[PDB]
């Protein structure tokens, strides 16, 4: 379904690591979490990567994953097979040169004197867990990967006017039989398939009558003290394909349940009492 | 000919997907249905994938086609023969978060838990039905595919003034005796030679109670030498997608032609006997 | 040998199409068709392809044409040959959305029921005629294919904002005795070596004088009175080359027809009132 | 037609807001509301925003609607397309420095104290659904939106001559099933079609004649006691061809009444006692 | 030549819409319509488009056209091209705002109920025919589009001491192979020259058999033309608005002679007393 609630601006958002397998806030805790403190989280052990680009937001490619479409003699079209496997990354353009950013780029410092971080030669392992949390109006995009192994992706950029930028791909590994890579939204995900509820209300009607708008199209005149039968009917009796039992209506004095196949509204009201006819929707 | 009826703008359209093997609503249908709402439809069983991206619309791309002109030493040119044959796809930038868009582009969600998505590795089979229906002005072309593979084509976009996106190819399979795909728009194509007409015959029985048929749904019952209003409003059931407005009635007495968007059929014949009736195209 | 009117802008343009071999109007009869009506010609047998994008016009490449010059031990540098045959081909960009189009880009119908268009898997032939017609501003280019086929050149383009279209090449192939293709024009194409002349009016102005400006240079004054042989000598009297032998002068009456390997223009006037001075071309 | 009394002078208004989705008063109940009490109306929930500026009143923008004439290398002028979606909003002038004004303006206030207003750094959403109100001379064009997102115009006027004032930009956005705005009045939009008819009142008539006229063309003398169809008979006989089968003629109380495509009135009169002879519309 | 009877002024106008297609009333009918009652004209069924403002007279525009001159290397000049085609439009500022003026600026109303116009987004198709009549001392030069587009120009006007506007710009779009938009006028775009005279050769007669043809109505019967000029008082009786005066007549033995402002076409008299009268243009 087209839900407008859950198309994503990546207008702000945050970046944490971890010594492998720690697990991230769940699904409830990341909407009342305060995300520049992770020494304040009750998952402990996440802290944050340090500033990241503005310009260049974490690249969730993949590389290898290519296919072919394969067949018989007889029919030319019946499986589409891979030549080599999908391989799963994120790429990070970190920003600041501390010793907690420079770590994740080049890996852990190899000297131990004040005010130096030292680098040696080549092939060095860095594997590290991985949080990301991307925040639009307080609906938080979470991402979590239990391991995985960074290494630089570019040079160091380096600019007069703009941020100097140390570019980082972690890819992702299977780690112990946890899941890859994992998304952490409470409200989209196995979440619990409830039918949409029209909250009809007659507000305080009294004498006249009134009509419904169901899918575009309008009923007939409903009575102000019209019961859930005679309602089921006049939707049922509109004139656009679905049946009278694909329908629910429930009442509750003023308030009314209506639920079924298509969206409702209310066209023209005479209903002559307290507010008049209404409808919200649960 | 030219006509500028099907020149397509595409400015609008809906993406749907379905278990394999699904049927599309038909070209009569299609002109009728209620777009943002999949349940409420004949030819049930499709599910509305999300939003869709604005400036990056579906693209019917395909690989292959590799085409050389051939012919022996005595005849240079006589043959255009496939090098390689045209496989086949239409690329889809969903932009929506939800478990029922991020199914196509990771295949199932893989955890029980409440609130989390989960990844487990690069190869997947998702293998779904498509419907694409593209919207300009009243006219509503359909593209129908009883079986696509989907995946991911590249990376997740994202940014701070955009909404990140989602993209998956779907590629064309073929499934068993059907077409590969099918354009629906039932202005354009097989288009009939003359707007159709229906005979009905009172053919001098008596008595006279019968029954009609049309869209695969039987009418209000008619009466014995029903004037041209009462089987027009008779044929204008509740049970259809169309108003009475739409159909057309004329007679001479012993004989009746009818005329609108749907086919007419006899659904029970004359109960009292006699001469019958009977129900044809013209 | 240049000629203004000569240089093509394809501001409009029309395509058609049919069985293979069917033959297009004669460049007399080209003149005269009603570009949009094929129903009503001479030919018996074209129809049009529909509407063609404005932005991409046919596109009439080639392929393959590569060559190479070789030799030998015994003598160096000896022949060229064509190491692979040439491949002409037209790309057109469809805009319509009807049957009439897509049948060139997709090939026939896979289906038989009204309001669809089914596709299959593998090699469709599509081998057709072809006849486009070029029409800079009354002068009308056209260009014949007695047998092309057709293969759809890339995806279907669509957009929000412009017209969607199908970009169908249409290959050229060998059929009979006939010519690969024909460009068709009455007036430029193997037509008579039409003679260049000029007209020096003379057609009043009793008393005074005049020159004439031969390829650039000036002749000497010349009066109204002078005969065809004073003419031919003055024209004769500059330094540029020629001679009397070169020119002709005709009259008929005080009205002088003159041809020569140069161009004549008026020069400077000085002859009595009446307007009788001027030349141009025949 | 041409409507003396729908041509508007926005003389007098007021402006008001609500939380998202609340209805405007219905145009039937607009007439009688008490519009400096946006307490106790037929339809609650809204707020009044305070003083608009009196020569900067309310102006009914839009941004985008660039539009332009495709076409095909065939035909030009084909249907017309906008490159850009029209985005409709208002921008309102506020005269008031009070909360009332300055959470239109700044969005909701950051500070719990007392006597202050402290706002912080942007981004803020603030969307309200906004009504307005055109009063001219006792007819009181209402307008509606669903949901606007409000944001600050321009910078804060101040000055020693004349009010400052705060400009806000309502920019219109979709809400669910409903229509963008609405316009409300009741005697305009959607009214009943009803004809025009002039009666024509004798008067106290005892005697004489008249000549009536039509379209400022007279017709020949009537008595004071003709007939309905003898009326119509002579005033369908005149030059210019709307002939007697275009009008309508009734009669009661001893007067008369017409109706057709031309208007009528009365020329000279002779009818003798009472007023004379009377025309006018009723 | 100069004349000063074509230096339009603009003093007064009508602007009137219709369905796609329709015909403008003939150049000499719309020296005798009346413009403010289109019901009465018996061309088709036009609208009066309500008031218009009295000092933004409707501005004929274009967009596009710009131009440059292509050459060659060896000659510089030789044909100016335009880079785009010419975008032709009207831009029309409405003033009343009832339905019938806002059906033009933001589309067909959108909202069933009484009393409420509404609007819900861009890409709504608007087309109409467009005729707008100007006027000075009464000649009438008209303005036919046979296909306009119609949509917004600018913001909605409102002002607290001269009438608000609603601009609307019509862009003028090809139909079915007519000219884009006519202007019309009988007096000067066409026959600057001697009146039009009929001749009525009487041949063989006898008695009172008649018919004769004006305007495409018969005259009424007149016994064996056997007065002379008799014919006037029944031409300029039966006129369509044009009477006696308007009518110049003159006869000698076997003729009659017939000029005026609207044509003389068939008739046949006096039959079985010889050959009977005819008629021809002289």
């Amino acid at each position: 379904a087209l839900k407008d609630d859950a198309v994503l601006i990546a207008a702000r958002g945050y970046v944490y690591t971890a010594a492998v397998g720690t697990a991230a806030p769940t699904p409830s805790q990341l909407k009342l979490i305060d995300l520049e403190h992770p020494e304040a989280w009750d998952r402990t052990g996440w802290d944050l990567v340090g500033h990241t680009s503005e310009d260049d937001l974490p690249e969730f490619g993949f590389d290898g994953g290519d296919s072919e479409v394969r067949g018989s003699w007889q029919k030319k079209k019946l499986r589409e097979v891979e030549t080599e496997e999908i391989a799963d990354y994120v790429v990070i353009n970190l920003t600041q040169f501390d010793e907690t950013a420079l770590e994740l780029y080049f890996g852990p410092n190899q000297s131990a004197t004040p005010g130096i971080f030292g680098v040696k030669s080549g092939s060095v392992v860095n594997e590290r867990a991985l949080l990301i949390v991307i925040v639009d109006n307080d609906v938080r995009l979470g991402f979590h990967a239990r391991k995985a192994s960074l290494k630089r992706e570019d040079a160091i950029s380096l600019a007069t006017d703009e941020f100097g930028a140390l570019p980082v791909r972690a890819t992702f590994l299977d780690y112990q039989s946890y899941n890859l890579y994992e998304w952490i939204e409470e409200d989209w995900f196995n979440a619990v398939d409830a039918p949409v509820v029209y909250l009809l209300d007659l507000g305080g009607a009294t004498g006249g009558d009134y009509t419904l708008l169901v899918g575009g199209k309008s009923t007939g005149d409903i009575a102000y003290n019209a019961n859930a039968s005679a309602i089921k009917t006049a939707i049922g009796a509109v004139d656009d394909g679905v049946a009278e039992s694909a329908w629910t209506v429930t009442a509750d004095g003023s308030d009314f349940e209506i639920s079924g196949p298509l969206a409702v509204a209310l066209g023209v009201d005479s209903t002559t009492g307290g507010s008049g006819v209404t409808v919200d929707v649960v």
